[PDB]
């Protein structure tokens, strides 16, 4: 019933919403379409309403949470974000990039410190060039 | 073990929303639904339209919004939007395939005769709703 025993339940049963509800996957990707369109945009409002339904219907998809921890952290949301691209990041391993974000957030929020522990990261394991020259500026600019 | 899960729905909780501070009164957050509403009854649309879009952004999870809204757009032609957004009714709905019905008026409209095809299909396979098979099939039969 109201959508948060869906998700209290999903959890404990470790399936995803989208799953559960069976949804078609020509679903969630047009939903994603528009999402990602707002964001473009710029419009950020709107595209945080879907990339937050995005999420809470498939809190595995990491191109989901990264749209959503983009968004935490172009609002200055930084802790919630970083949360974010944290999972993102162990829903991945392979990817670098939002080990890099976590870096910005960590800074905007005065911790230089674990700051430039993930900005060392990036450079020696993404593969990732145009990655790898901002996490070296970082670490630059920083001192 | 996969309180993965947890976290992105802790994170994701940590917000305050429209909704969730309490400043709008109760029957206000009604009369406005009932305007949105009636402004569309009255072909209204501009109006109607921009209401709906606040009762979503009020409240995403609920169903009657995303519906009007989908259903302005609808009217309206955008027809990819209308399917962006019955699909989220669908998917916040309990075995409700309305919203599919009408994605697959927008896919024919479209120009995908192929996923209209398999809306209707579903409706037919899933829904209870008589009314609702009975025109989802003469959608099926029609494009064949």
């Amino acid at each position: 019933e109201s959508i948060s025993t869906a998700v209290i339940d999903a959890i404990n049963s470790g399936a995803t919403l989208k799953d559960i509800n069976a949804i078609p996957d020509d679903m969630m990707d047009d939903i994603y379409s528009y999402a990602y369109d707002f964001y473009n945009k710029g419009r950020i409002e709107e595209a945080e309403v879907f990339f937050r339904f995005l999420c809470i219907y498939d809190f595995y998809n990491v191109d989901y949470i990264m749209g959503l921890a983009a968004i935490y952290q172009i609002k200055e949301q930084f802790q919630q974000a970083a949360d974010l691209y944290a999972v993102a990041f162990a829903l991945g391993k392979n990817d670098y990039t939002p080990v890099f974000h976590t870096g910005q957030c960590q800074l905007r929020l005065k911790a230089p410190l674990k700051a430039k522990e993930c900005f060392e990261l990036v450079i020696q394991h993404s593969n990732d060039e145009k990655l790898k020259i901002k996490a070296q500026s970082y670490l630059d600019a920083i001192q």
